[PDB]
């Protein structure tokens, strides 16, 4: 069975599902989403899979619970997809906190329809 | 009167946001000039869908009747993205036409600047 390829919205929503699920289950594996040019800010940005992994591990994600309230995802430059996420996130069984998170997904360039995260920008509302 | 080093993505983002919200207050009828044929735009509403291209974006902006806007930009972060673009994340408060001050979350993608994507949501329509 063949079906037309996913829209940017489906791509974005599916990525969001993958990302937050992995953040709960095995945050030590999150680094697979990133490449050498990737930028992560969760505060100076850190770059590349190695440094991003280090930053993710330093946050001590444990039993991370996420409720996504809205996802916007749109085609952007050079076949990328820009994603805006609004939701609530909990870590270490503390209270849920509202956040927004902006992603830019970019074609990975070696596999059809495969994307990596070129930009990952997260901010809690309470800190702002 | 000199040649300055190219501004970092953060200065580009911050300066763009300044110009955008100033214009939103001074002349919203001119906001459409930021956008091109492949540009996406959404500005909250009930969630309302985005529109594409300068003509449809202008119509949308006009329909929103921006007037006597008060904007408080609490945070702006901006980073280099694909093909020397800049992705901007904005958090702040916006009051239109002397109505309620409402918290918003916004994302721009700027391309070498014009606006490729403008995603704005009010928190109170989502949370």
């Amino acid at each position: 069975m063949v079906m037309e390829k996913p829209s940017p919205l489906l791509v974005g929503r599916e990525f969001v599902r993958q990302y937050y699920t992995l953040l709960n289950q095995a945050p030590d594996m999150l680094h697979r989403f990133y490449g050498k040019n990737s930028s992560y800010v969760h505060a100076d940005a850190v770059y590349g899979q190695k440094e991003i992994h280090r930053k993710v591990m330093s946050q001590n994600f444990t039993n991370c619970h996420t409720k996504i309230r809205h996802v916007d995802a749109h085609a952007t430059l050079n076949d990328g997809v820009v994603v805006q996420v609004m939701g609530l996130l909990s870590n270490n069984n503390q209270a849920l906190r509202r956040f927004m998170q902006t992603f830019v997904l970019a074609p990975e360039g070696s596999v059809a329809n495969k994307f990596y995260v070129h930009n990952d920008i997260f901010r809690y509302q309470d800190e702002v």
